[PDB]
């Protein structure tokens, strides 16, 4: 049991208006057939246009909601909607464009699904809430046949040309025509009661419905995200590196480091409650203070209550010393913390739009996290950039233009010029922290915390 058998139910209730009279004993190899598509008992790595559950959330980087809405069905000119806004009209003879024949609105879809998956995935699949024009209308745009190569690269072909009869990876594929090989899963199928807008508007208010088919394609995708991200976790699915993954996790852990150790420096607190991943060790295993750990998994759908996670009765005073909340997001955090957030706002490969303000951040595994909110931070401030070190100036072992730098927080910069040594180490951190930044996390510190109070670390 690798794929979804063609010999599967296709529950068709849904797509009766659209078709009535439709055969309520449906296989997917029969909908397909339907479809206008030759399957020809091929046994070349493409047995299903249509997949599982499982295999759409291994795949979730070429999610694209797709809906069809007949505006007047071979007569009539249909609206062709996609889950990054965009509104085709296809006549036969939120971004709306004007009523065109099939063979131009075809190359559009090629352009844009290819601008939008060429850095994300190595295929498409169109996340769909099926009711009859979406399924019918994949014949103007879709052609299917063997798994293929790309004329011009190793990756798999996703697009084809009629001018050429050639293939193309969503990287090549500038002028082709047709969706080669496209997946597909529809969401009804999942066992829903009512219509999408009531299921999407039970856990989503940043999605409307302005009546265009964008809309639902929006709503289709982000319903299949909260079903499988947010009600339901697997962080044991791994996914593969597409960007700058292993940098930015690294960063993120020189950052906690260099964070954690000056804030133990400058006001040396006793205890330090570590609030987050059941699995963390000590960030700073030489510092003095009395580590005690806190066990709490990634929030997916709203942040944690601070009350829920702290009381109902350990040091038991969270007041005493520092809580360290690194990826932990919780909806107000005390004012003794440092705090990691990411932002969900950020526009990145890695950071996917997700339910109710929420993104799907894909770093080895899928992260759905709450809406980046201001006021969880009103008790602390922005950390700003520092760099720390009490290394000895011993260069050991690229080239130099002297380093000039109040944020070089180390001994030969107290001393009035900064060594070899910590001006690689300054700029080799300088480019961690702005990796780690620029991947949408942001630095929170409680407001008493000074960077002076470093420079006496050095006697
Ligand atoms: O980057 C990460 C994972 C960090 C690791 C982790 C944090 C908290 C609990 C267990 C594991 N996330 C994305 C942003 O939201 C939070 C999870
Ligand atoms: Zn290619
Ligand atoms: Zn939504
Ligand atoms: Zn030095």
């Amino acid at each position: 049991p690798t794929h979804l058998s063609v010999d599967t139910k296709f529950k068709t209730e849904g797509l009766c208006v659209d078709i009535p009279g439709i055969p309520k004993d449906m296989t997917y190899r029969r909908l397909i057939s339907m479809m206008g598509f030759k399957m020809n008992y091929q046994v070349n790595g493409y047995p299903n246009m249509f997949i599982t559950r499982e295999e759409a959330i291994r795949h979730v980087r070429a999610w694209i909601g797709f809906d069809v809405e007949g505006c007047h069905g071979t007569n009539l000119p249909l609206q062709l909607g996609f889950s990054t806004g965009v509104n085709l009209v296809a006549v036969p003879t939120p971004l709306m464009y004007k009523g065109l024949p099939w063979n131009v609105v075809r190359i559009k879809i090629v352009q844009m699904l290819s601008d939008t998956l060429k850095n994300l995935s190595d295929r498409v699949v169109f996340v769909l809430w099926a009711h009859g024009f979406e399924l019918t209308s994949m014949k103007y745009f879709v052609k299917i046949g063997p798994e293929r190569t790309c004329c011009l690269c190793d990756r798999r072909a996703t697009c084809f040309s009629t001018a050429s009869d050639t293939y193309a990876c969503w990287h090549h594929s500038i002028g082709f025509d047709y969706v080669y090989n496209p997946f597909m899963i529809d969401v009804q199928q999942w066992g829903f009661t009512g219509n999408l807008q009531s299921n999407h508007d039970l856990y989503c208010q940043v999605h409307g419905n302005a009546h265009v088919a964008s809309c639902d394609a929006i709503m289709t995708r982000c319903l299949a995200v909260h079903e499988c991200f947010v009600k339901r976790v697997d962080w044991t699915i791994e996914y593969p590196i597409i960007g700058d993954e292993l940098k930015i996790n690294a960063a993120c852990r020189k950052v906690q480091h260099m964070v954690v150790k000056a804030a133990l420096l400058a006001d040396k607190f006793p205890v330090l409650h570590d609030i987050g991943n059941p699995k963390a060790i000590k960030c700073v295993p030489q510092a003095d203070v009395e580590w005690k750990f806190y066990d709490a998994q990634p929030c997916s759908d709203k942040a944690y209550k601070i009350e829920e996670l702290f009381y109902s009765y350990h040091s038991d005073k969270f007041t005493d010393g520092v809580c360290l909340f690194w990826n932990c997001n919780v909806d107000r955090y005390p004012a003794n913390s440092i705090v990691c957030r990411f932002d969900t706002r950020v526009l990145s490969n890695l950071n996917l739009p997700g339910c109710d303000g929420g993104s799907l951040y894909v770093n080895k595994h899928a992260f759905h996290t709450p809406a980046f909110d201001k006021s969880a931070f009103v008790n602390l401030k922005q950390l700003p950039f520092f760099y720390y070190s009490d290394s000895p100036c011993e260069s050991h072992g690229i080239d130099y233009v002297p380093l000039k730098s109040a944020t070089c927080i180390t001994r030969c910069n107290l001393g009035g010029a900064v060594c070899r040594h910590h001006a690689n180490e300054y700029r080799l951190y300088l480019d961690a922290y702005n990796m780690m930044i620029s991947a949408g996390f942001s630095l929170w510190v409680y407001k008493q915390f000074d960077t002076y109070n470093l420079w006496n670390t050095f006697t």
